[PDB]
DNA sequence: TTTT
């Protein structure tokens, strides 16, 4: 069991031949409040691709460093 | 090529 929810897309980043898209989104998953996710997407967003999460903290940390 |  488990499930995932896109709360807010934030950016994307690309897509390729096959329609798939890398995203910034915040995601929530199991019903937990969201993260940031950074991730593939097929095209209509039901398959999920590789990708990491990363909260709040994490990504102001990035966001700081660069 | 693709799932926390």
């Amino acid at each position: 069991e488990f499930t995932f929810e896109i709360e807010e897309h934030l950016l994307t980043l690309s897509e390729n031949e096959k329609g798939w898209t890398k995203e910034i989104n915040r995601v929530s998953f199991n019903g937990a409040p969201a993260k940031f996710d950074i991730r593939a997407w097929s095209p209509d967003h039901t398959k999920m691709g590789k990708g990491i999460t990363l909260s709040n903290e994490e990504f102001q940390t990035m966001v700081d460093a660069f």
